[PDB]
């Protein structure tokens, strides 16, 4: 029973029927920086008692911070721009939410309906820009339709394969007076029509029987999992399968249990890789088969049968064709193959115990190996500490590098949503707003940011917002004064030709530059620099005691390398195990 | 006689034919942001001797610098960003550009050829993206075509109407080898035939004809102009017209001449509208007729017969019908109409000293004003004493709001190429990047930002880019701790109901927030702060005398209001010439 401010026969603006929409489907935090074209937006925000506008400083930050609130919750993340140029800032951010499947409902303003197409002020074609990285846009030409858009926008963004949706709404619709229809059905019939239905129990009981059959049995987890977290689980348990993760189901299933491959891929586990590589069986759930992870699509699981869920019909046979599909929900699926191992337990007798020995013996011979030189901090061993002092209970956020690999290698999580990283795009820049996005959809959680000094910077003005809001927001950044990830290729593939990688002065070459402690001053955040590996533990428990944001630069040496490294399109006999730029 | 650093039977890389033709094509600067997918460039760009790599920190702020490259010199500005995130940053730029009319050519790495269409790793459909936001695409398929599309670029780019034109390659054609064919012919058949031919003397003539038989001409100059400066000084001494300018002519006739209109429009003087409103004779050259211009069309010279010269026949009748119309080069037309006036001296007996000083009175009676409130920095004042102190010879950058606003009222531009401000996008955040594009083609000027403390804080990484690069770049920071453009709407037309146009914090309300010193402090920047109007003129000399970069904050009242103000599409009667927040 949902209660307004108007009366039902008072008529409103559009702007003030657009935020009663929102508030009808639930929505409580939005990311709106204001604008010209989004003034009578921003105004009816104000007039709601039940929506928190945080403020951010750059529009990409704004959206990035939409991607975090979703990620770190579920719910779907609606950032606020205006007309022409911002708009244009908010595609970085809607490209990733496509790529990694993020819901999200981005809000643009736009000129008045009669002077689209006039080449006018702040008016760009957004609509036609941002028709191919959004799942669905619209283009609101009359007030009458804004109660069925808003509807359609939070259906099409949160359901099936989530995805960012776009509605630009013009000007003269914000200040045009009407009353709204809140009973309009909405008009998708072909995708409602083409929306995947539970799973049979004809297809189901052949995937239980084909793992009987198998002999070397492997879970290939990705992002798709994560709502299935204790299914998946259940799961483990009835068949006792070793679980390999991508870089988006990390937490899907916990890292620090033994039957735990950790991530594969190009920067994954050997173990993890060498079980995908002699696999009889691959159940791949909730994953898209990039070329991060395959490589060489003929080497990838050679002689394995492969069994593949996913609620994309299109994802299905993409890349690798697989023996046995099915098309549906993968916590629909397990729910009904759990059912199927309960009641025919003593059936099926189901041990694998041989294979998980096989594993477990390359689990020790090439475990995730780092160097510590001196008292000079690996970043590896920060990552542990901050490990150990969190107890692995924090909400991580990271940047794109070097750093990223660490944070995902390093970190056992153990439930999902607790991992916030750019896999598909890889924008840089995308840690600390997305930290300011779980913040606020996790206020009582420990949210840490794992920048790196090149990613930091893009974003930095979003401190600004952290200290306004007044956000627990943790920031570890590891500074190696490089663009790490650019750089460790140079020295493989290159010969070490630097070719504009250092991020540091050339004047002061042994000064660390910049001074990011000074930027966290200048937004009154209380900072601080460690560089001794003796004096990181101390650091870090400063970090995490002190109320409130909290900025902790830690040096590294800029020599290491992210290890395993399966070249780009390489094999796993191609696998590099060792090697830095010394 | 080009000099190749390749044998002319040797292949060498993609890459490498790829920086060879830009070396051909006299460029000497890029702003070149490293990925993976645009490695291969940037180590062929360390093997070049003649091209110098800017990197900055964010590729936003590159695309913004290489604006700023190509408005302060006439050059095509040239930037590289790598695929995915890298291509998605330079959205913001691209529209900008085309809205301008800006020489801009933008590099973009792009997964192998095979990988397109896949959702590989940072890949993102760069072409269909961009396509209704660039003058023109391309897609390299194959190595041969690098030589013929790099000069279609930088030709479609330059002639004509300028604007951004897009070049994807993809990684696999960077690292293919070839021997490249220069003497290729460009494949532009329907763009050639197109072109506009030198003006017609037929056309010409009726233009004298025109100016003899009226009694209240105007001129009306834009953009277009900007390469015409003599040629438009030299009509005017034969004509004694006044001169209006729009946002993007400032510089193309001093404005400290007598017979300066200064700029007209929506922030226009009352007086430049009033000559246009009460005109019989529009000489409209270089311009687009803006609705921030014209307001209501059927009200804007009203009474006038309109002469429109543009380059672009598409432009021409767009919005306001003209009586006669000239398509092509404006510097044309103005060689040809003053051979005609030379000649015919003495024949037309030109004096129009009535129609001048009926515009001298209102030029005396409703000049440009601003209110000094005790000790306190009034904005405007600051600016005319940065015009004092440099001679009104500085490049003048600016972000987007008030401050952009008073930094054309108030500072005399004599030359064009000097004043560098996003008009038609509007883009926030442009300034400090411009800035250093501006001071790496002009070393030896004085290079002064003049940024809000909304637009400075968005791109404020940059300052990085200015200490690594040791640029003089002068910050004219106008702090105050209001988003104003969007505050002064508020006042007027929303009962000064603030909707999230404070940039402060909230808890510390008198507290100036962020700290902009130790932002440049980090950055190693010399900084300082002046809030007394006494100690201005001491601060600012402090500013320019310092050797390098410098910041300025300039603390000012936030109630003030951008005056005059024409409301949005009203007319001449309509102008607002009185008010504040108070
Ligand atoms: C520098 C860098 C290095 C990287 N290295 C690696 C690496 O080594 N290993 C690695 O794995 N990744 C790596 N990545 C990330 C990589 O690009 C992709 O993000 C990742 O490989 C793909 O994740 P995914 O398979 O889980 O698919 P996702 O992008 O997470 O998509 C989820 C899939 O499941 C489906 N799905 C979604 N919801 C449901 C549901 N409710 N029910 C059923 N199905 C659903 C979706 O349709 C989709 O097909 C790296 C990224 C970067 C920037
Ligand atoms: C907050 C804000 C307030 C603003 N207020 C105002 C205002 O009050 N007044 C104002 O004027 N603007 C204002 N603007 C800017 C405005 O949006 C436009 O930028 C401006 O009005 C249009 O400039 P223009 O007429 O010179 O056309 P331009 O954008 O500069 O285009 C140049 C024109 O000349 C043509 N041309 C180009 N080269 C040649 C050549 N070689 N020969 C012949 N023709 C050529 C082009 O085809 C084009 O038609 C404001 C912007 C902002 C952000
Ligand atoms: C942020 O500060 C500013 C500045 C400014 O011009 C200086 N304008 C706006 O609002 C718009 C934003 C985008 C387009 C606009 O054009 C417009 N909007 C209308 O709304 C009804 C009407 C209109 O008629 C010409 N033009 C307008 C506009 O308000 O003019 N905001
Ligand atoms: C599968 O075959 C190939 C071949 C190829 O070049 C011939 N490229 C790609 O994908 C990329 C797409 C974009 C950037 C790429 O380089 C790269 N890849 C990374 O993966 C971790 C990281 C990185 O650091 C910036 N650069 C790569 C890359 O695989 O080299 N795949
Ligand atoms: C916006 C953007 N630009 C460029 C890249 C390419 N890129 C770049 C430039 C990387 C180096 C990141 O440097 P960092 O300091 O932030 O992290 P590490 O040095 O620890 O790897 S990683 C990577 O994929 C990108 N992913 N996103
Ligand atoms: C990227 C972006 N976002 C929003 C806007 C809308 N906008 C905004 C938010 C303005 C206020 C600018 O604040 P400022 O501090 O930088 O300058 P002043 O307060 O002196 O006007 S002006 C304007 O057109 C914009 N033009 N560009
Ligand atoms: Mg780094
Ligand atoms: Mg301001």
């Amino acid at each position: 029973t949902f209660i307004s401010r108007f009366a039902p026969d008072q008529p409103r603006k559009g702007a003030d029927i657009l935020v009663e929409a929102l508030e009808r489907q639930g929505v409580e935090t939005v990311f709106a920086y204001p604008g010209g074209a989004s003034m009578e937006i921003h105004q009816a925000l104000t007039r709601s008692s039940s929506i928190r506008n945080v403020l951010p400083r750059h529009e990409q930050g704004g959206v990035f911070a939409a991607e975090g609130y979703a990620r770190s919750s579920g719910k779907p993340g609606i950032c606020i721009a205006t007309s022409g140029p911002g708009a244009t800032n908010l595609v970085s951010g809607l490209a990733d939410a496509l790529l990694d499947s993020v819901p999200l409902v981005a809000i643009t303003g736009q000129v008045p309906r009669r002077m689209i197409g006039t080449d006018a002020f702040q008016e760009t074609p957004i609509v036609e820009v941002t028709r191919s990285i959004t799942k669905h846009n619209y283009l609101v030409m009359d007030v009458e339709d804004i109660p069925r858009i808003i509807e359609e926008a939070f259906f099409l963004a949160t359901s099936g394969r989530p995805g960012p949706v776009l509605v630009d709404v013009p000007k003269d619709i914000q200040q045009q007076l009407a009353i709204p229809n809140w009973e309009q059905a909405m008009r998708l019939p072909g995708y409602m029509s083409r929306m995947p239905k539970p799973p049979e129990d004809s297809h189901l009981e052949q995937i239980v029987r084909l793992i009987s059959e198998s002999k070397k049995p492997v879970l290939y987890v990705g992002g798709g999992c994560l709502n299935s977290s204790d299914e998946l689980g259940r799961f483990v348990e009835l068949t006792g399968i070793p679980v390999a993760s991508t870089l988006m189901g990390l937490g899907s299933y916990p890292e620090d249990d033994e039957l735990s491959l950790h991530m594969l891929g190009m920067h994954g586990t050997v173990y993890a890789n060498y079980a995908v590589e002699h696999s009889d069986l691959l159940l791949a759930f909730g994953v898209r088969f990039d070329d991060r992870v395959t490589g060489k699509l003929e080497a990838f699981a050679s002689r394995a049968k492969i069994v593949h869920i996913d609620i994309d019909s299109a994802e299905i046979g993409k890349n690798k064709t697989p023996h046995v599909s099915v098309c549906g929900d993968v916590k629909l699926a397990l729910q009904g193959m759990n059912k199927v191992l309960e009641n025919r337990a003593e059936e099926l007798k189901l041990d694998f115990g041989v294979w998980r020995n096989e594993l477990n013996v390359q689990k020790q011979k090439f475990p995730l190996s780092f160097k510590t030189f001196g008292e000079a901090i690996p970043p590896q061993y920060a990552i542990k500490v901050l490990d150990e002092l969190t107890d692995g209970k924090a909400i991580i956020s990271t940047g794109v590098g070097q750093h990223q690999m660490w944070a995902a290698q390093f970190y056992n999580y153990k439930k999902p949503r607790q991992w916030l990283s750019s896999g598909g795009l890889g924008a840089m820049g995308f840690g600390l707003p997305a930290a300011i996005g779980a913040s606020v959809a996790n206020p009582d959680a420990i949210v840490v940011d794992i920048d790196g000094d090149g990613s930091f910077i893009m974003n930095v003005q979003e401190l600004a917002t952290i200290r306004v809001e007044n956000l627990p927001v943790k920031v570890l950044l590891l500074n190696n004064q490089h663009l790490g990830m650019v750089m460790q290729l140079e020295d493989r593939f290159y010969k070490a030709n630097r070719a504009h990688t250092f991020l540091g002065d050339p004047a002061q070459e042994d000064e660390i530059f910049p001074n990011m402690l000074l930027f966290a001053a200048a937004c009154g955040i209380p900072a601080a620099r460690v560089t001794k590996k003796a004096d990181l533990r101390e650091a870090i428990q400063t970090m995490l005691d002190t109320p409130g944001p909290y900025l902790l630069d830690v040096i590294c040496p800029h020599q290491e390398h992210v290890l395993p490294m399966i070249p780009s399109g390489g094999t796993f006999n191609d696998v590099i195990t060792e090697g830095d730029g010394r």
